[PDB]
């Protein structure tokens, strides 16, 4: 009934303001699933523990793709070309259920530049009859960028992605009936996770056909369903091979309803996670400046911005579950704060989702490395369980997310 809207640089519900006070739980969908994959009891109970803790957005994967590789989630949605898992997919109609139930909604990304569901560098190995090559296992990432981007050039590529996005976006919901383009539940489709151009080594004819590719994928989608948000899942400025007009150009088009930005600050080599102290001073530099930056884009742009995907590694880079985050709940901190100052200043700053919500799940793998069967974390099988997670025990994390869900609450 009431869909989530964009007013100029705000978001509104039923004509009031909506802020998102979010986090990233790429496997919810995976967890509503009805067979062994699934468990729907945990999934009830997570989504109570993040309605007390004042969240009211989840940001999750739609889709993945058959992967043979040790850094992926198995089983996939899609096995090949078309073929996709239709019990899955019911996990998807059963997590639309339960977060109506609680007045919740998510944002479903359709893609994922990394490897962690197959995403672009898999449609690239089934076209190409090629294994995907696993970048944490070869270590070349530039490679591995470019390989991935080239995703946006196949019209192959372009013609399974667009069929994805058709099969998932026309579904009907299996248990409540609700056609998808009509579920209110749905805040935004989004294109894909952190889709970039290319590396570090990008051309210009490369930055264009990502523009491209973007406006694109967002006016088919809108031929799908004219009224549900549209964002892209980009990163800001990092993801647009450091260009900003990238980034303004690719979101220039009405068919991006808001904007997005991530922040990795260690990932960036912004701070050292096993050397804190020394440069969390110049990382907070940094940080403040990033998001000063894609606030300024937005009022250029006149369109909300939500900072999507952000997260730090607990203290000493640990991975254990009873290792301290003072670090990270200190960052967390102060991007609330200076959010919180935007937002009182009427600036498009629109909320956030903390990258990641692990809550109940466990690991017991020594190596902290996730295998088949093991509980789903907001840690994807590509890391660490436990790197940037954030457990139901970990009581100052969650004591911080539970005061400013509330304070960012018209």
């Amino acid at each position: 009934e009431h869909f989530v809207r964009v007013n100029g640089g705000h978001f509104e519900l039923q004509g009031k303001p909506y802020v998102i006070t979010g986090v990233n739980m790429w496997y919810a969908a995976y967890l509503g699933a009805p067979n062994e994959v699934g468990d729907r009891d945990r999934l009830a109970k997570e989504l109570d523990n993040l309605k007390a803790i004042g969240v009211n957005n989840l940001r999750v994967l739609a889709v993945s793709e058959k992967s043979e590789i040790n850094s992926a989630v198995k089983p996939a949605v899609t096995n090949g070309f078309g073929n996709y898992d239709e019990t899955l997919l019911q996990g998807l109609d059963y997590l639309l259920v339960e977060l109506a139930k609680r007045d919740m909604t998510v944002v479903l990304y359709f893609n994922n530049f990394w490897q962690w569901s197959g995403g672009m560098t898999q449609y690239m190995a089934w076209i190409e009859g090629e294994p995907v090559q696993d970048p944490n296992v070869t270590n070349e990432w530039e490679a591995f960028m470019a390989k991935s981007a080239s995703f946006y050039r196949s019209e192959k590529a372009q013609q399974e992605y667009r069929k994805t996005l058709e099969k998932i976006i026309t579904r009907v919901n299996s248990i409540n009936g609700k056609a998808y383009v009509d579920d209110a539940t749905i805040m935004s489709w989004q294109l894909a996770n952190e889709p970039r151009p290319g590396n570090s080594q990008t051309t210009a004819e490369e930055k264009q056909i990502y523009i491209d590719w973007v406006h694109a994928a967002a006016a088919y989608i809108k031929t799908l369903d004219a009224h549900h948000l549209v964002s892209s899942g980009s990163e800001g400025e990092m993801g647009s091979v450091n260009d900003m007009q990238v980034f303004i150009d690719a979101h220039a088009t009405p068919d991006i309803d808001y904007l997005t930005y991530h922040m990795w600050i260690r990932n960036w080599s912004w701070f050292d996670k096993t050397k804190p102290a020394e440069t969390w001073p110049s990382a907070w530099e940094k940080a403040q400046n990033y998001m000063r930056a894609h606030i300024d884009v937005a009022k250029q742009l006149n369109k909300p911005l939500v900072l999507e995907e952000f997260g730090l590694d607990r203290d000493m880079g640990s991975y254990a579950m009873d290792s301290t985050t003072e670090y990270r709940d200190n960052y967390f901190r102060g991007v609330f704060e200076l959010m919180l100052a935007s937002l009182e200043q009427g600036e498009p700053s629109a909320g956030y989702n903390i990258w990641a919500w692990n809550g109940y799940g466990r690991t017991t793998r020594a190596n902290y490395w996730w295998q088949e069967g093991d509980d789903f974390m907001g840690d994807p099988p590509q890391e660490e369980q436990g790197m940037y997670g954030v457990f139901d025990t970990d009581t100052s994390t969650i004591a911080i997310m539970k005061e400013f869900n509330a304070r960012f609450q018209p």
